[PDB]
């Protein structure tokens, strides 16, 4: 369970811009630090510099989308690449949109990986559906198979190409979905938890038929793609769209702690971290901490004890 830190300090995904210093906050918060006290090997690919693209008009009502489409093509190779290494791809990203070349250069390396989002969003917006444009609410538009075909040419995104099915994917902690989603959800068959299944079958249960969803037939490469909203505000409040009624500090570890023990944590990314979006000190410090908490558990450490 090798890691290969990747930083992804970009931020042109959504309209606040403070999300792009994240892979700094958790780096400084100790993150690859405290992954050494664990028998985590660790290389950091540094931070993954996104060059401006100063002329980036908006392709119909899609914000950013060549400087979205070129910082997730970026990242795609630099994935590819820590995964060619024998290497977990740890993600420190900006904003979510990052996910669309996260979980594709996983891909290329490991094309029969199956997607785990924990997220209060579904961020399955169409350049079509959505209603804001902001592109970190469409990354898995970007990634189905099913959907191509109902994904237009958004200028930056050409080296894009659906690399998962409709039947990789399970969403954990839904609880803020847009109709256009709620029909794609329901339409392709994507299967979900949202917190409304998290409450009926506690997320003990909810964990069960998620692995075994994914993991059934084969035991193939999972890959994590973390919202930090997904969580409670209550817990990680410096975020752009918070969502009260969300996972726990505990389902938060716990989803993490069951995953890490199937030993096929492939690729994971720990997103939407806004240190200016606390309103306070200790809202910012409280985001962060929850958020390394999350990376900790994803890499081994076991509420119960830790033994050499
Ligand atoms: N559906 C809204 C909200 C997106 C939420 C994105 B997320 O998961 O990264 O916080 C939008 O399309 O703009
Ligand atoms: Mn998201
Ligand atoms: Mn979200």
């Amino acid at each position: 369970r090798t890691i290969g830190i990747i930083g992804a300090p970009f931020s042109k995904g959504q309209p606040r811009g403070g999300v792009e210093e994240g892979p700094t906050v958790l780096r400084k918060a100790g993150l690859l630090e405290k992954l050494k006290e664990q028998e985590c090997d660790v290389k950091d690919y540094g931070d993954l510099p996104f060059a401006d693209i100063p002329n980036d008009s908006p392709f119909q009502i899609v914000k950013n989308p060549r400087s979205v489409g070129k910082a997730s093509e970026q990242l795609a190779g630099k994935v590819a690449e820590v995964k060619k290494n024998g290497r977990i791809s740890l993600v420190l990203g900006g904003d979510h949109s990052l996910a669309i070349g996260s979980i594709s250069g996983h891909a290329r390396v490991h094309p029969d990986l199956g997607v785990i989002w924990v997220d209060a969003h579904t961020d399955i917006n169409t350049p079509l559906t959505t209603t804001s444009g902001n592109l970190h609410g469409q990354p898995v538009s970007f990634l189905l198979k099913e959907l191509k075909g109902k994904i237009p040419d958004v200028p930056g995104f050409s080296w894009v190409t659906p690399c998962i099915s409709a039947k990789d994917i399970v969403y954990i902690g839904l609880r803020d979905v847009a109709p256009g989603e709620h029909y794609i959800l329901k339409t392709l068959g994507i299967k979900y938890f949202s917190m409304t299944e998290v409450d009926r079958l506690g997320i003990g249960k909810v964990m069960e038929e998620t692995l075994s969803y994914l993991l059934g037939r084969k035991k193939r490469p999972i890959h994590l793609s973390f919202d930090v909203d997904g969580l409670d505000p209550s817990f990680t409040p410096a975020t752009g769209t918070p969502v009260v009624g969300g996972l726990t500090y505990r389902e938060g570890l716990y989803i993490t702690e069951e995953i890490y023990k199937t030993g096929l944590l492939s690729g994971l990314d720990i997103m939407e971290v806004n240190p200016s979006l606390g309103k306070t000190p200790e809202e910012v410090t409280r985001t962060v901490n929850t958020a390394v908490a999350i990376t900790l558990a994803c890499f081994g450490l076991a509420r119960e004890g830790n033994h050499k």
